[PDB]
């Protein structure tokens, strides 16, 4: 069994949670520890409800200094800083680092002062991260002395899928990416100050443009494409879900048919579980709480020459929840 | 003086008449007549007040068989058929066609039967139409002769501004185009049957993808560029101002300052009141009630190999509803 | 068994379906045929995703002149006129008539010249019906001679659960309700027509006050307060759910506990599964789903000399859905 | 002139600022200085342009030291510590704090050391401030010697001027409210942390219940009603403008017309320019911007018995912060 402990229990700690147990403890993990500076009975009933996941189909319970669910003890602690936390005397393996003040490998190397093996970033890393990683697509370069790893960011686990059997099989010779995408909370209710002066405007009443690293960062999984892909968001008012729309330029001629082929080939293969591919004419609300990094949407593809276009959906929060999960195994597996 | 009659006064209509009296009367035309079936004191409520569009900075007074706008009485009539308007007592030049009943020149020839003496539909028209007219771009086609046109669509509006420019001093070998569209009222409010499936989804919880022809019809504008243009829209949860999107090829390799050069230099040119350029930090909501028919966000351009990405900002209301008035003028001066 | 045919298959029909399947089929009903003018398969599409109700949890499939539901095959018929259906040769006993057109006693009588014995109107009927009932409260006046009835609105369904044990225990003088309510697809999306000048703005943007007759009905169902009870609507920008706010004149001195103590003891006794009580933190997105006809906000209950306000929370569409198909039990067991 | 000084530039701030100006400077006053801690060009950015209350029609730049509005230099400054701050070199009158962090007597005193002669708090004070004002209501309680006021809240500045006529002329028992109120930056986008455990859920898809102080607060502007008044807030998905809803029981017989009368002659008499009357089928969108305390929906008023119900809407931001200018004036010209 793999010891996990949740360095901070926002909305990406508590939706790691639920995916956990939702799925039925189906990863050989256990979650022993929480560190948090909220009141842990308010912790307790965020879990119990959410208006995008809905309620915890579980049971959870505070008693003392821990938090009880479906059965299980986890000891929740309160300490700003990760050095003077138990992790050596709980006999932590990995901890996922949730907060956004830890993303450097130096940073980070607070948790193994505290005596913790290992921690996997939930979020972009620096430059000085051991790895970089997408689960299916680059996770066999994680080595047993890997000890700070980034988990990649959303929007990354759902491109990098696409991109990678396209690129092998037909070859991309450069690519641009619109993602249409729900709102967060770093995000406001009513105009106010930001360090963005766009997304200082109210996310409820616009289509709001802002940076993303998602594209470059495909370089990082795929050292092949390196420069070769850009791109932006869009972020709209919708609470949860979004959609990847990328236009590139293959290397030879095609069609709708072939693209759609590779694709719907590679979601039954390789990365069976993580690409999926779906016929359907859905709309985002009908993909919250799918776990899928990726699904095409296959009747949206459209070529014009070399030109191509593919979209695919994905739930930006339950999707990388649960590779958080497998890249834990994959990390703590690896020779 | 252009005497000018308004055939439907939904969204569209009432629009165009506002447009009219809110800037000032700037083009050389007079409102005479309305025809609608609804009650008149409802229609001049709407027009009095709008959410979207706030509240009409002038006067509205019913008045017998007149709805009198800042002083001016205009007729109100009520009859399905165009035919049996009085058109020619009333000394009608032009026809604005806003009912989306009469867009063929086959059906739209009622109006002439009537007394009027031309037409322009506010849509798409049919196979049959003299002419299909982008402000700015092509106008410049119509003819003394004609007497039923289309003024295209909002999307096509915002479309034909870029890509003219684009085309002339670079050259666009293909390209695929995105709008993120704010809804309207063909949508729901809680899923219900529908033509489109998945138009019968809310469209206040999701983002739904849905067939547009507008990236086609760029080809009855510009016929150098037919065949080479498609695209889709994506329905997000804003009651106004819409996005283009265009992903294309260029002709030659090229950079962002160049590309954005090309677009300046058009906004200041031939294409000066119709396209804008804008280098301001703004989101969606800035750009209502704007008239513009296209605003380039020149921080948003990207280039990767030679291909290209622009993005334009619209009020697909309020742009449309000032076009036709300047169409009106362009058709009645034609040679 | 009870054999049932929809008539109209809206959002209400659908979810009456949803109800009685999601609940395991708990009511000795089989629906046996729908009647309605739409395609098929849209139909089928709109049981399978909702985007209030989420994923109906079963499978949906269409064959021939059948909709399969959990392997039930269900007749699709679709005629305008009610005396040409052919609910005789199907032995239907009850038709739930959910389009709005047949709300008379003598409109819905055709239903019974087409064969079947009973008709139950989703809506408040006109003054000529047997009788109108809100389950729980008044299911016992219904008589086995009885053949056309109403099951009252959304809102008397959550109002009169409320008034009744706080008439009973305490006595009500007079009273006033504001019920703060989801939009409906009577509204619009963006200003346009409508027969009520309120109802013709945007949804979406503003709180739209309109009538109800709800308070008012409540003296159909509780003869002894007739005349007792007024009201009005607030529609507000949510997709589903609800809240009463009834503020009332107590015919004694009284207490916020001895209030809340009557409604609990009320939702453990005669009105238990009917009217709910509640002592959670909770807002209105936690009642989506929620079958309950009335739930009781114990938080918000407030006492000022004798006037009391008590608050109320209902989804407006599944309560109503579910009590429609107890109303069904009720009709044909009363002696 | 009064000299004035802004003590926070959040949207409280700026829309003092914008009231000033928008009306021309009609009030004799001088805004002098600002203190806030983010970057002057990003408030400059914020003052230009808005989204609930649309672009300024006016100039702002950036100069040194100072932000420059229609032309009038406006020294600002960046200091955590009030008694650190050139008040007394600057000559300031009047600091309106603004916040949320100097809410008490006590606090406020800060100012004072600073060198300022008095502070006005834009919001509910502690029990240790010299006075609790509603203009037009109780602002003639103010003395020469009072150094620290409050200004009450939005809620209360609509409800107060409300009460004050219909107990003068009819006379209330008791009375209880709701206010059906828009969303607030202390709310949420999508669940989160709050110490309101109802403000922690997203403010965009549910009704919320909240306390509100405002209903009690009315005793401390008119003592004869001290301890009869009691209510609650629900937050709702709007961005401005909202409604107070009060039934109270009246002191002997009366009618709707009666009621309607009372505050009719109110609006026209003593609180013309605070309490207005409106008799139009209008909704919330279309106060926004409107500078009244409290506009009576006359068509919403309801009598049962000795139970009235009557409703008003409010722009609460707008309203208040127009007060803030009149109550500035009042405190000045105290004897
Ligand atoms: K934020
Ligand atoms: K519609
Ligand atoms: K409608
Ligand atoms: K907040």
């Amino acid at each position: 069994t793999i010891r996990v402990a949740i360095n901070g229990y926002g909305r990406i700690g508590r939706n790691i949670l639920r995916a956990h147990y939702e799925g039925g403890k189906s990863h050989d993990i256990e979650i022993v520890a929480i560190n948090d500076l909220g009141d842990p009975k308010t912790n307790a009933h965020l879990t119990r409800y959410d208006t995008a996941h809905g309620k915890f189909p579980g049971t959870v319970s505070v008693n003392g200094s821990y938090m009880v669910v479906n059965g299980d003890k986890i000891r929740v602690d309160a300490n700003r800083n990760p050095a003077q936390l138990p992790w050596g005397a709980l006999k932590v393996d990995v901890v996922l680092e949730c907060t956004g003040f830890f993303t450097t490998k130096e940073k980070a190397g607070a948790h193994i002062k505290g005596g913790a093996k290992k921690v996997i970033i939930s979020a972009p890393g620096g430059a000085d991260v051991d790895a970089t990683v997408v689960y299916g697509v680059n996770h066999g370069t994680l080595k047993s002395t890997d000890t700070v790893i980034s988990n990649a960011s959303c929007t990354t686990n759902c491109l990098a899928p696409l991109v990678k059997p396209l690129n092998d099989k037909l070859g991309l010779q450069d690519g641009l990416m619109t993602t249409v995408h729900a709102y967060t909370n770093n995000q406001v209710l009513t105009d106010v100050y930001h360090e963005d002066l766009r997304r200082a405007r109210s996310a409820t009443m616009s289509m709001i443009p802002t940076k993303t690293g998602a594209a470059a960062a495909v370089g990082d999984v795929l050292p092949e494409l390196d420069g070769k892909l850009n791109g932006y968001a869009i972020r709209v008012p919708t609470i949860n879900v979004s959609i990847v729309d990328l236009s590139f330029v293959a290397k030879r001629n095609t069609t709708v048919e072939e693209v759609n082929g590779i694709l719907k080939a590679a979601s039954e293969g390789e990365l069976k579980g993580i690409l999926d591919y779906n016929t359907e004419p859905l709309v985002s609300v009908d993909y919250n709480h799918d776990p899928a990094s990726s699904t095409v949407d296959a009747s949206l593809t459209k070529v014009s020459g070399r030109l191509v276009k593919v979209s695919s959906w994905y739930d930006n929060e339950w999707g990388f929840s649960n590779r958080m999960l497998d890249t834990t195994v994959a990390l703590m597996s690896a020779a």
